[PDB]
């Protein structure tokens, strides 16, 4: 029993870090195999994040230029790409703790685990939702550049994030590891805000489960209600709409607990309209939505 | 920017990680040079756990009823030794992987990091803190025990904490790793209620600080306040006395913000009186102690 804010182990990931230095600017790389991908503007000067031409400033690089130190031993850059926001930089030797992985692309509302590094060296672990409105709510200092985001299914890495950028507003974005941005988020210091960060609802009702499933159920009513009719009411309060889908993913919670979704959707409703009245659910005054139906299911049955 | 329950990262003690199983029980143990350090009651049968003796339940087992299995591959093992509440397992082998470590016995009000395990495998990595009842709000199933909690000093694993056991109300207890338990829990199945679960103070301050640095100040008033004032409702609030010794940790926060340590005890105690008014701070709706003077600057720093 129990219910944490819990990330993946990062042990596979620890081994994949190293320390990317252009010129002047040095942020954090990921060595998978005989590659390390790293944000592109590690190539800028702060004086270049203005409004930067990447094409122009890579030209005047050379494999040389791209410093990696995995630990404290150097690798030897062999070759150099840009694709899309990151640098693929082919080193001389192939990463001995590569582990099996996959470069994923998750959508709004999924978990992920983030390892902040500075200097190619891990700092911390913890678990993070890519936002409605593409952003990431994580903990980054100046240097984490390049720190990753991913899932772990039993043996096999999902990196699914690259970290590149704080926004005016605290919040962070980043890429995909193929270097896409989530969101329409551009790496140039300018302007760029977020938009509407909307609670992830499919989220909110799997942690509600998870209060139940540990003994917390002050909160459930005598009432249901609809699809259409819960969505009214999370639209009032900036909610996600729920769909079928996700009605269909809170089935195994549904199941394991006897509450049907629609009952815990009225549920919700009412803590939504009369709000906590001081009081908490899981140790919160506030509704969590950073887990998923997949992220409480897996707490909750221990998966390795 | 931000600031997150961040954990260590668990590499090192994932290198650690084995399964230990007595008869019919399986539980984690961790294994640290040719040692393998775990709970006692791996020895006791559901049954057993009811009113268990130890030194007699011990008598009936050798060294090959100790089944040691570190990854997939097993373990021989060459002794057994009961220390208060821990078995340690000699091995045959030391672990390869055994990081620099020291073993300490935690007060209560400092933070951890917990490696949840199942089966000698790590299922994930959660930050907790050691509650001023000696217990701990973690998050492990059955099969969890023998997991540890541990701290990060740039290579040097400092381990503090392994779970044994979960009280009726949800909460965790367990022991340092010489076996002792935090608190006054003892390792039966018997009525053990936890006292009073206060609020650590000196962490809520330090929480508060790491609000100022990163941008939410709202909560900052025109008021000051005495160390005995701020006492007189801490204690009516359930929090923990706050001390000079207190004051003195929170003086690189106070020397960062500019903000006295008497001058937030007054922000704290308008936000204890007050409530928050349906607002957040770092995006909670409660005040958060489970962060430490010095877990607030390593974030706030990027110490790796
Ligand atoms: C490199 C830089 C940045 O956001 N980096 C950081 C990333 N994370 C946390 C930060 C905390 C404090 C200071 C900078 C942070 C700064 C200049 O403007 C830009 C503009 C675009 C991009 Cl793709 C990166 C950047
Ligand atoms: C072994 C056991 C226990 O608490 N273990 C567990 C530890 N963590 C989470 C649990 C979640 C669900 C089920 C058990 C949990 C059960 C019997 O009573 C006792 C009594 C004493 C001790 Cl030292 C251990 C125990």
């Amino acid at each position: 029993s129990g219910f944490r804010k819990m990330a993946f182990p990062s042990g596979k990931v620890e081994g994949c870090m190293v320390q990317v230095t252009c010129g002047t600017t040095t942020l954090n790389g990921l060595w998978l195999d005989d590659v390390v991908y790293c944000p592109r503007h590690v190539i800028c000067t702060s004086e270049d994040m203005l409004n930067p031409n990447y094409e122009d400033l890579l030209i005047r690089k050379s494999n040389h230029n791209f410093l990696v130190q995995a630990g404290n031993v150097q690798l030897r850059v062999i070759g150099h790409s840009m694709q899309n926001c990151v640098l693929k930089l082919k080193v001389d030797t192939a990463n001995p703790k590569t582990p099996k992985y996959k470069f994923v692309r998750i959508q709004p509302g999924q978990t992920f685990s983030v390892l902040a590094c500075y200097n190619g060296s891990p700092s911390g672990v913890y678990q993070c939702a890519m936002r409605p409105n593409f952003t990431i709510k994580g903990s980054f200092l100046n240097g984490s550049c390049g720190s990753v985001g991913f899932n772990i299914d039993y043996d096999c890495v999902s990196f699914c994030y690259m970290h590149h950028m704080e926004l005016p507003t605290g919040v962070h974005a980043g890429t995909d590891l193929e270097g896409n941005f989530y969101g329409p988020f551009v790496d140039r210091q300018t302007a760029q805000a977020a938009g509407t960060d909307t609670t992830i609802t499919v989220n909110v009702l799997a942690w509600l489960y998870a209060a139940v499933i540990n003994g917390d159920r002050w909160f459930l009513n005598r009432f249901t209600t609809t699809l259409n009719d819960f969505n009214l009411v999370a639209m009032k309060y900036n909610y996600e709409p729920l769909t079928q889908d996700h009605v269909d993913i809170l089935g195994p919670l549904s199941a394991q607990t006897g509450i049907a979704v629609l009952d815990m959707c009225a549920s919700l409703k009412e803590l939504l309209q009369n709000g906590m009245n001081g009081r908490t659910i899981l140790g919160s005054a506030l509704l969590e939505d950073e887990f998923t139906p997949f992220d409480v299911v897996r707490q909750c049955s221990g998966v390795t």
